[PDB]
């Protein structure tokens, strides 16, 4: 019996407010023999059976707790939720006496340390006084991140740290003088609509930012950092990664599994900002030996460094690969990400040791314009055109995610060209 | 030669605009043969020729280069008084061509890598890439200080670091409901400036903290909350750590050098309350052995933290010891302290082995006449005899005796 908890951003840097408690239900893929998932909203039974029945674990061993609503509702486990007298009950109920043998939650938050506690099992928890400490949180701080590979001598574009618009416009003009562009980040955004690029000339793609802002001169940046210096500190609280953009780059990961016993690579993929990023590949495709070298030590030592300071769970080490192809480091993920699940669980778990030999994974989001009328229905038309991914061929769609109000899918195939067509069958 | 910086509390997180140039002088202390020296503020000759003769140090060997002016004065070396073009051809004139070795600074800034990168020289700052990045601000805080103590197994107080009102006042709650003092800190802040103690009872010693606040109950501490918040945060712009309080404690310190080959000891001592915190013992006196070994070996895995993640220079693990004899680390300090000059140049070279086996040194708050009158009394410190006020800046002194006994009487003798 392990405990798994579906937990989301952390309550400490942003209220989940928007959250519908959807995205936390890849929680289902980690689940082994006997383990109990605490999650924000039921899944659907049909959802939990194709699951479980992908992984080979038995449905009827499994248990699913979830809280009473909280004080934003019942799209996320609040830390209200977590404290709940009455979903402490039905947790130990589901327990049934059972030994946690370990904790695993998709966030490293203090409210799953809280939990442990609550629930005497701190020691089932790696880096559980760390997380009392709200340690977690450096899995999310850009400004922790270049502190961290600079330190450790990992591959870093240039820029610096900026806790104030002096030193900002400073690193921004340096920069610009260069000729190149740059991004501007703030510390705990999530994603690219925490960024924006400033840039002396026009029409440049808009990866990995909200917003790309055309700055002529020294005044017109004065100006600009008047005007969004309070967005980019999300109202003073916080600093502003200032780096070089290098327009053009491919984004890729590597991620890790960081125990106490030490560091574990996970896997590596390429995100792909096609122009948005709204698909994956794993494992990566296109370096050559020296990148994939280069991107795998890079996230390892970063997670070497992460790990003597006590942080425990995953970590996703992202990079872009440049024109001139120079693998440069960006960014770090400190939680179950979009890939863990499915480079550990169904590339690893369900399609096997052929996952990086002779198949690879391509998982996109669901398509706009395309529509299906609930998880059953999805599935049925999977199925009945042959294109539901199939065990003995190894080939196909695996459905990843429960019915959002359609789904999400993942091809199994020998290469990108096969899956992409795979793809386009699917309708 | 070694170029030292008297660079003062980050820019970064505070305005220097207090610094009148006096604490850095202590520079000067660290100074070896040929190197050079950027000070906001030259020092007197007569305070130059006094610490080289101590330290055997050539003084005409050695450059002083001042910065001129900058936004806030001469006070401090502002980021502006650092990159100006003046001072940074007066800089390249002191070398006179030669290469820089070493880099070392009083404190672990961005504006160090700035000037290294300025001179050519970032290979001779340790920690370099780390510094551009803004990472020696971790050594400043407490949120940080938290998080790696826990981390690495290291005994703290109960607590936790809030970033909200609402986690505040629970883990204030619980502390308070449990019948124990609270100590809330300032992520950054210098000293016990940044502390305010909370408590059920009034009377409380302030060691730490310059103020406490009475709390009846959870109302009282909304009203709290709602009123210093702004206060404890800096203007929301940093977290609070809420610590459990312990009155009555004595306070330790265990001091690292932190390089690229790994961690070196470089001392420890006591911060004395008699009744209030105007001095200072090296080494630490009254632990047992188990005590002092807590004491060295937290500091140490600590230490090993730091230096992994990349910080580079002095770090300073405070502790205490409670009335109940347990050693709890507080908060560590990433600069060069009010301690560090002591143990290390007018400890282990000034009076030399001896120190630690049969010398102790006693630093105590309250030029040429300090000099003259402890010459012409006997009070100075002799080389020859390993005792007597050594004068640490332009004033204080450190005395130097075989127990802290024999340095109390040769204090009440200064009087
Ligand atoms: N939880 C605590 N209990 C008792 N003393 C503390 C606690 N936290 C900090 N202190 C002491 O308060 C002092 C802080 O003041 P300063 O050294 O001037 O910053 C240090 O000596 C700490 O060791």
């Amino acid at each position: 019996m392990r405990l798994l908890v579906g937990n989301d951003w952390s309550e400490e840097l942003a209220e989940p407010t928007g959250s519908t408690g959807w995205a936390v239900q890849r929680l289902v893929w980690f689940a082994r023999d006997g383990d109990v998932l605490v999650l924000p909203v039921a899944p659907q039974e049909e959802f939990l059976a194709y699951v479980t029945s992908l992984t080979g674990t038995r449905r009827s061993s499994l248990t699913v707790v979830v809280p009473p609503p909280g004080r934003l509702g019942a799209g996320a486990l609040t830390a209200d939720r977590l404290a709940d007298p009455r979903f402490l009950a039905a947790l130990r109920e589901a327990f049934a006496g059972r030994p946690v043998h370990e904790v695993f939650a998709l966030w490293p938050d203090a409210v799953v340390a809280d939990l442990a506690d609550a629930l005497g099992c701190p020691e089932a928890l790696e880096g559980h006084d760390f997380l009392t400490q709200s340690g977690g949180l450096i899995g999310s701080s850009k400004a922790a991140f270049r502190a961290l590979a600079a330190g450790a001598g990992v591959a870093l574009p240039a820029g610096a740290v900026c806790a104030d618009r002096r030193r900002a416009h400073r690193h921004v003009t340096r920069l610009l003088d260069e000729g190149s562009p740059v991004i501007l980040k703030q510390d705990y955004g999530s994603g690219s609509d925490g960024n924006e690029i400033l840039s002396r000339t026009p029409g440049l793609a808009l990866r990995g930012a909200r917003a790309l802002r055309v700055l002529a001169d020294s005044a017109a940046l004065d100006a600009y950092l008047d005007e969004r210096w309070d967005w980019l500190t999300e109202g003073g609280r916080h600093r502003v990664v200032v780096e070089r953009y290098h327009p053009g780059s491919r984004a890729y990961f590597a991620e890790f599994w960081i125990s106490d016993g030490g560091v574990r690579l996970g896997g590596h993929g390429e995100m792909r900002y096609r122009p948005l990023p709204d698909s994956q590949v794993m494992p990566a495709p296109d370096l050559d030996q020296a990148q994939l070298d280069d991107l795998v030590e890079g996230g390892r030592r970063l997670c070497v460094a992460l790990h003597a300071l006590g942080y425990r769970g995953v970590l996703s080490a992202d990079a872009v690969v440049t024109p001139a192809g120079e693998v440069l480091f960006t960014e770090h993920n400190g939680r179950a990400t979009g890939s863990t699940h499915i480079y550990e669980i169904v590339g690893k778990r369900v399609v096997g040791p052929g996952f990086g030999t002779d198949r690879i994974l391509l998982e996109r989001v669901w398509p706009e314009g395309w529509e299906a009328p609930s998880f059953a229905g999805a599935l049925t038309r999977l199925r009945d055109s042959g294109h539901l991914y199939d065990p003995e061929t190894r080939r196909g769609a695996v459905i990843l995610a429960a019915y959002n109000t359609g789904v999400m899918l993942c091809y199994v195939a020998e290469d990108l060209e096969a899956a992409l067509h795979r793809e386009e069958s699917v309708s």
